[PDB]
C-alpha cells in the first residue's frame, strides 16, 4: 500500500470527506470505520473531530487498500492521513467510530483498528461510555 498526496476541499461528517484527488473533487469514505450520522449520539462529536484533524493538517494523504477502491456511490475507499496520523485509527481510538464493514478485500489495517477499538472500549470512551 502507498500513500498518495491529496488536498482537503471539505470535511463532510465523521467518516466522509471531500478531497482534490487526481485534479478532481472526489468524496472519500474512510475504510473500516463507521461514525454515527450527525443526527445520532456522538455524530456531531465524530464530525467535529474529523473536521479539526483534516482542516488543521499541513499534509493530507490517501492510501487505497488492496481491494475495491470505490463504493457503489462513487466514494473513494481509503485510509486517510493527516500529517502521518491515520484519521480512521484516531477516530476509533477516540471512541468516536466503530470498526465496520470489513470486506471486498480491504482489511490491511483491520487489526490495528480493532486494537484501537478495544482500548477505547476498555476506557469506556464516548460511544462506549
Ligand atoms: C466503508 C464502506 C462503506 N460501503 C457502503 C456500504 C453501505 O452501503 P448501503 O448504504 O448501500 O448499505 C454504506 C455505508 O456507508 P455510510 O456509513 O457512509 O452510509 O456504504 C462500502 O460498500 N464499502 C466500504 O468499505
Ligand atoms: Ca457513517
Amino acid at each position: 500500500l502507498h500513500k498518495e498526496p491529496a488536498t482537503l476541499i471539505k470535511a463532510i461528517d465523521g467518516d466522509t470527506v471531500k478531497l482534490m484527488y487526481k485534479g478532481q473533487p472526489m468524496t472519500f469514505r474512510l475504510l473500516l470505520v463507521d461514525t454515527p450520522e450527525f443526527n445520532e449520539k456522538y455524530g456531531p462529536e465524530a464530525s467535529a473531530f474529523t473536521k479539526k484533524m483534516v482542516e488543521n493538517a499541513k499534509k493530507i494523504e490517501v492510501e487505497f487498500d488492496k481491494g475495491q477502491r470505490t463504493d457503489k456511490y462513487g466514494r473513494g475507499l481509503a485510509y486517510i492521513y493527516a500529517d502521518g496520523k491515520m484519521v480512521n485509527e484516531a477516530l476509533v481510538r477516540q471512541g468516536l467510530a466503530k470498526v465496520a464493514y470489513v470486506y471486498k478485500g480491504n482489511n490491511t489495517h483491520e487489526q490495528l483498528l480493532r486494537l484501537a477499538e478495544a482500548q477505547a472500549k476498555k476506557e469506556k470512551l464516548n460511544i462506549w461510555s
